[PDB]
């Protein structure tokens, strides 16, 4: 683990997590990136630096650090064109930045185009000294996170717009396409009589997993970063860009177990060991598992997750009962997806530097259709519902700048103002279910925040747009930084073959 203060240098390098080579962006020569850590209270100085030379992966670049409110750092955020402009070849970029009201499971990943699928991905995890769940588990390390990630032979840009799966999917940074099912496999050890805290991250940039362990079940205990009450399962579906954290008791017999990361659509199931790691006991043997998957009957439904400490819905418990109310409706014409009739196309100038030079009403700020003014100190009701005008359903939506309240889940046709789960990232559902998921915040977080399918292949074809909170004091509530103000005029003056 680096952290909390670390150099992140990033480059194009030939990787082969399934035994196939080919070029790649890393992050300290590979990927996924290494871990970065530190505990609640902390200030991160994360130093990015950009010594990349293939433009066919982007020259440029930027990176968020997903699901951190970013209070007063509006600038430090990521997405390029609406919190800054991208990091230039050859330059660097310090993210200054405090987290001192959260603690849990994040991650961080390119935030430029569809260059995080290439490679630029990795976990990101905030310690609690006082995490109330400690006493649930006894080991909580670097070894106890487990990455999801899809991986493709063909580049992000070379392959087809929407492509249908992946190759493989890759479980700590290692698995099998069915082209060489001898690839090596991820191993992650338990000691038999232990319990472990472990935190599975989705780095995926589309198909969203099912993921179980064979003869064991899971006690979730938070979910993205928002602690849960304990919820046992034994199987659970994660879309992409989502978290949870559960415990697992090391209590069967000493021996090596199939973990398994089953993609909705790609090369599915389990042939060879493809979507599988091992899970070894200390003292089982150094071979693949022959345990067989049974029926998973207690699956996670997310109706069933519940704070662990009671937390009020924003607004009053009844539809539209809050102070403003958007409806998402969505579009897709083969190309390119739209919400409210516009297709999102980032800005010259981005957002954030629209907002400090002046614009702060929706019909200043650019794009024209696409950015939201929500006023400040309310709550905010947003719901999505499912089309068949939206292929390439689930989408899982994720709100920057913001936890949010689920008062309507996929596969769920009711409200719950009362205890429902908060989390950063959803899944919209499908209109076979006739699905209508449905969120509340509240705006207290001056900045524009991003809101945008995060199937990067989706957000590419345009399907965002940008919640612009609190327009009059942004300005005053993120002072820049002078290399912040030096972003734009560096990088629009590069040659297009640079970027
Ligand atoms: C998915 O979920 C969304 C979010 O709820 C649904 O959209 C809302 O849907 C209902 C349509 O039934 C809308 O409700 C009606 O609102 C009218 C007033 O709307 C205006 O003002 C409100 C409040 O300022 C604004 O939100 C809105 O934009 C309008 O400008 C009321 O007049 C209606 O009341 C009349 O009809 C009702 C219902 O039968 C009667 O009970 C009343 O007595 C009255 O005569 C009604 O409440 C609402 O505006 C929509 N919200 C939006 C767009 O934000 C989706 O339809 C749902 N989609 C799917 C596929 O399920
Ligand atoms: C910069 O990054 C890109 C993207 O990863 C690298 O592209 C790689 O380009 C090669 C050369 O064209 C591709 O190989 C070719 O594939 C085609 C199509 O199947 C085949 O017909 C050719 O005969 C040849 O094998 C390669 O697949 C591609 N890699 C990926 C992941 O798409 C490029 O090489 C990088 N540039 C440098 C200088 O490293
Ligand atoms: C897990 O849960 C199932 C279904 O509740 C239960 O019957 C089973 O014994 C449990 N498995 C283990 C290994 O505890
Ligand atoms: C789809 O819509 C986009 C954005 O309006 C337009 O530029 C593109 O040409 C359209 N594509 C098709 C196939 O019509
Ligand atoms: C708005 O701000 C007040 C003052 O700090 C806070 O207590 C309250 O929870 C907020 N309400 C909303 C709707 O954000
Ligand atoms: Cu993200
Ligand atoms: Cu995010
Ligand atoms: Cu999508
Ligand atoms: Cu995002
Ligand atoms: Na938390
Ligand atoms: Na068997």
């Amino acid at each position: 683990a680096v952290g909390p203060v670390a150099d992140l240098t990033i480059t194009d390098a030939a990787v082969s997590p399934d035994g196939f080579s080919r070029q790649a962006v890393v992050v300290n020569g590979v990927t996924p990136g290494p871990l970065v850590a530190g505990n609640i209270g902390d200030r991160f100085q994360l130093n990015v630096i950009d010594n990349l030379t293939n433009h066919t992966m982007l020259k440029s670049t930027s990176i968020h650090w997903h699901g951190f409110f970013q209070h007063g750092t509006n600038w430090a955020d990521g997405p390029a064109f609406i919190n800054q402009c991208p990091i230039s070849p050859g330059h660097s970029f310090l993210y200054d930045f405090q987290v001192p009201d959260q603690a849990g499971t994040f991650w961080y990943h390119s935030h430029l185009s569809t260059q995080y699928c290439d490679g630029l991905r990795g976990p990101f995890v905030v310690y609690d000294p006082n995490d109330p769940h400690a006493s649930r588990y006894d080991v909580d390390n670097d070894d106890t996170v487990i990455t999801l990630a899809d991986w493709y032979h063909t580049a992000a840009k070379l392959g087809p717009r929407f492509p249908l799966g992946a190759d493989a999917t890759l479980i700590n940074g290692k698995g099998r396409a069915p082209s060489d099912t001898t690839a090596e496999l991820s191993v992650i050890k338990v000691t038999k009589g232990k319990r472990y805290r472990f935190r599975l991250v989705s780095l995926s940039c589309d198909p969203n997993h099912t993921f179980s362990i064979d003869g064991h079940n899971l006690t979730i205990i938070e979910v993205d970063s928002v602690n849960s009450q304990p919820l046992e399962v034994d199987s659970i579906q994660i879309f992409a860009a989502q978290r949870y954290s559960f415990v697992l008791d090391a209590n069967q017999a000493v021996d090596n177990y199939w973990i398994r990361a089953n993609p909705n659509f790609g090369n599915v199931g389990f042939d060879g060991g493809i979507n599988s790691a091992i899970l070894r006991y200390d003292g089982a043997p150094a071979v693949e598992p022959t345990t067989n998957q049974t029926t998973s009957v207690k699956p996670l439904n997310e109706v069933d997750l519940h704070p662990l400490v009671s937390t009020p819905v924003p607004g009053s418990p009844s539809s539209g009962g809050v102070d403003k109310a958007i409806n998402m409706a969505f579009n897709f014409n083969g190309s390119n997806f739209f919400i409210n009739g516009a297709s999102f196309v980032p800005p010259t100038v981005p957002v954030l530097l629209q907002i400090l030079s002046g614009a702060q009403t929706a019909q200043d700020l650019l794009p024209s259709g696409s950015v939201y003014v929500l006023p400040s100190n309310a709550s905010i009701e947003i719901s999505f519902p499912a089309t068949a005008a939206a292929p390439g359903a689930p989408h899982p939506f994720h709100l920057h700048g913001h936890t949010f309240a689920v008062v309507r889940s996929a596969g769920s046709t009711v409200y719950n103002y009362d205890n429902p789960i908060f989390r950063d990232v959803v899944s919209t559902g499908t209109p076979a279910a006739g699905d209508n998921v449905t969120i509340r915040f509240d705006t207290n977080n001056p900045g524009p925040w991003f809101l945008h399918c995060h199937i990067d292949f989706h957000l590419e074809g345009g399907f965002a747009v940008v919640m612009a909170e609190d327009t009059p004091d942004v300005k005053a509530v993120n002072p820049v930084p002078q290399a912040w103000s030096d972003l734009c005029p560096t990088y629009d003056a590069l040659d297009p073959n640079d970027q």
